[PDB]
């Protein structure tokens, strides 16, 4: 009568006991995949998750991945692009310690299972479920350092709200995800090297130079305003792009697109505009574009479709 | 008698400085306006020398005028605004203004923005509130104000503590003032400075490279601001480079790439152990501003922390 | 080579001269339908618009309706439910006077035409286009009394952003609209009478009583919190609902759903929960539900599908 | 020595009053707590007599304690908070708190909310800021605070001017204080009042019925608050009834159903002609609070407007 839901854990908090109400909604199995703080999240853990989900797809009805809040939005988007399973994959975390007063973890997990168990949640991409809300893996980001309500889809809004164990879904992401992407990670053991550099007044070119000297496959710029670059940084990246380094212009600004056709001649320089992808998200999609192409023009079209 | 307001321009026109005043003839309903082109750069190219130049000029010309408007690009306006909020000693209003659409475009926001900046600079009630940013009918404090959207004319917001007042029909209802110490309540005296201490910013994300932090350490930087994940957390490699650096006297401030909320003391990072400073609600580019100035007074991490708790 | 776009005007500001750049994107024809401040918007103007759009659908490629900001979100939702034309219908207005400095009207109109001319805008329901943003008629609302950026889809987010005359659409409303609704207004000359009453501390039952004595077809409650009712008001509405008055619980609270299964036994009283529809929006959908049914249970299902 | 804090409870439990304290045993790390159940209603049933009772009690018991916490339903908390912000004369912190999830539910917000309300009430720095609402780790002022979402634990926000401070690890960094006059700076003295003037609220929308406004006028209401469209505008029929009413001495305040921003003077409505008052940033339920109190001092629309410009 109830769904089989697999909980993949990536850090701390067993739990069918800790949240006995899960037993009313699904049959939960749990697997510890890794045990890290999500500030140490890395390419290895990403590759492992995509493979496990892709491998175990026919063994369960849905997945819930328990993950730290810090880089949750990076992992969600990585999984969003590399997961080929059609069944729900829901990521979830907690803003407050397990043992703290009014800990958010218990109900978050419950709502995460609810979402993973809902047949209406399939084919919507990888999801993040926090604070009573279903959020798509592409647009979701953490907006506050301490607030329980931190997770928001700050450009295009949530897909659905959860009340009394039910979801009214009113949206679904248009950008292609999961089984509509060509990214296939099944045989990779490492990802292309992509770095992020910050722009601000009197910015040093040294961070950008250090990535170029290291032979990085790509560099994402956390630009100022609509993806602009401090002069030093621009000169160094203009050079990296003609030398075999893919360059993506994003923005430190927390909402809105870094657009083509603004102050930067992207085609003269061989640069790609990230659109609404923030820098860490642009990194994800740049690493994956680089397993398929090094051509700035092709990379730009990937940035326009996923 | 209308107040004398000086516009200091730092770039192009938003409605060069002579052209912008003729573009907004309604300004003479509200002030006697005088412009000087101080520099003419896109704010993506803003730098320490423009900051020194501006502060020294406001401080030198304070008695010559009733108020200042600074026209400035949107990209780094929040940085300049805060630098000035900590270094100007003039206690007449200093108001920063820019525009999100070009002066020539339909529904160009610069004209009315400039008008509202002048209103604000002319209001006696604007004094002693620190350095201000006026955008989209709203008066914002130089410390909290940041750009929130790549394109929206309403992008400028004080995202943690809110605006100071709203402007309707040429009048301001002020309801808030910044409690953090500013202007003539800070110890920062830039009158004799020719340069500012070197402070770079490094970003944190999954699988972050330590190369950017190492590059700043090898260049002998006086300070590094971490744009951390979540509540100011750092990826392993970045943590290790910045712990070493702080041990050899680099000042290290933990801020956050997360766009609202404080990087707090007493969370996952043991700051006192490492010699690290928590930025509070200062975002990375803003923490840079304060750390640069802190480093003109002290290299001690505990004193730098107290500076991060008072300004 | 260019779309035919019809501008229907409902108030003040010809305009192909006033915004000469329209000529680059469409061939614009203009018709003054009525000339009111939108604070005086009414059932008559609504019926007229739906009929005109429905009648003139095959004569144009898209519609733009210039309307005041005050009740724009009411008209947009009414048209959203009653328009049977498959072609874009875009509503637009201005926060600042025509003759004021940095007037928003010119570029708003331009972006409204851009949206109406985009083939990607069809089949998305009736839209509102303000401040560089494409907003669905159901969720859109005015959030600030004076801000140019006032129009937001505060529950589910915008459908698309407009940069340099192009729209990246990433969302579309799931709730049924336009030709997927049974509301057909082609032969109606009046709508059912629906009133709105406000809740607050020590609230009078007199507003609610006055609607009941008048024989209103329906009453929408702008409830407190999650759609709750001050005791006086509750008693009067509990009575209206058993007497032939349909009762919809909405909320004065500007975001979120008024849910079923919270503090109010909806089925015991014969009440309907508005969900995310604010009171003025709930009124629109209640007036239209009442042209089809007076049954609280059927009305509730209409509130769950449109 | 820990401060003495009194909890006045107005309804059910959020973690009756004796049960809530045993539910949050950590409170005795931070205060010596005493509870009184003052009433026990859902706040959807809040009313004038509870407001009179609360204010008179805080004012009577001010010397008996170091601070007050009022547990209260979320629905009308923003109303109570403002009534009290205008009538309490005690200059120790008064802090309102509630919960969005039931005490029994998973991840119940009431426990930690109550804890944070006590922290706030015990902080010496909380005094002289007016009446406060503490929800979701945030200290909000009683004038601006409103509920923004039907269900979200983070619903409480000061939507125009922002919060006063944020609470982390039991400490508050205060950065703002309300400039509008409150508490012992208002003239409103409710010590001898047995009731409050009658003020109803009418809603505006397309094709709005005038019946609700007529019903209030026929009942002899002392005041009516319009929940206008846009910048406080009124539908024709509603305008006409309320113009007539103001002409016969009903006070009429224009507010707005729009959830942020001021209902301004000098927009489309000629207030001085009609004898109408602009609410400013007061939302309709909040404008009711101030108008009720204004009507204890004056029935003159110009004096009522000045009251709407100062409090
Ligand atoms: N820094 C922690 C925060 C959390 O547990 O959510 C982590 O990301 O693992
Ligand atoms: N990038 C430009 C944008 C503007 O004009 O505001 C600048 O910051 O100078
Ligand atoms: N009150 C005016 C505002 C505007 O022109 O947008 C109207 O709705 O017609
Ligand atoms: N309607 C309830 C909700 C709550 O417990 O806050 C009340 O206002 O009392």
């Amino acid at each position: 009568h109830l769904p089989n839901i697999t909980i993949l854990a990536t850090g701390g908090t067993n739990l069918v006991n800790a949240v006995p109400q899960l037993k009313d909604i699904a049959n939960v199995k749990g697997e510890q995949v890794v045990n890290i703080g999500s500030q140490d999240m890395n390419d290895n853990v990403w590759l492992t998750l995509a493979k496990k989900i892709n491998t175990d797809c026919d063994k369960t009805d849905g997945f819930v991945i328990t993950h730290g809040v810090d880089t949750m939005e990076e992992t969600a988007y990585f999984l969003d692009l590399t997961v080929k399973c059609d069944k729900p994959v829901v990521m979830v975390g907690a803003m407050r310690p397990s043992t703290s007063m009014s800990a958010d973890g218990p109900f978050n997990l419950y709502n995460a299972v609810v979402t993973a168990a809902d047949k209406a949640s399939a084919n919507r991409g990888v999801l993040v479920v926090m604070n009573d809300t279903v959020l798509d893996g592409r647009d979701v980001t953490t907006t506050n350092t301490t607030d329980v309500a931190t997770f928001k889809s700050v450009n295009y809004g949530p897909l659905g709200y959860i009340h009394n164990g039910k979801i009214d879904y009113q949206r679904t992401p248009a950008r292609k995800h999961t089984s509509d992407t060509p990214f296939d990670v099944s045989k990779l053991n490492e990802l292309p090297k992509v770095g992020i550099v910050y722009n601000y007044a009197n910015a040093s070119d040294l961070p950008a130079k250090a990535l170029v000297d290291a032979g990085y496959d790509g560099i994402v710029s956390a630009g100022v305003g609509n993806g602009n670059l401090y002069k030093s940084v621009f000169d160094t990246l203009a050079t990296a792009a003609k030398t075999g380094t893919a360059v993506v212009r994003s923005s430190r600004v927390p909402t809105g697109a870094t657009t083509q056709d603004a102050e930067v001649d992207d085609a003269k320089y061989g640069f790609v505009a990230s659109g609404t992808l923030n820098p860490q998200k642009a990194r994800v999609l740049l690493q994956l574009a680089l397993t398929q192409t090094k051509d700035p023009q092709q990379i730009q079209q990937i940035f326009n479709q996923y």
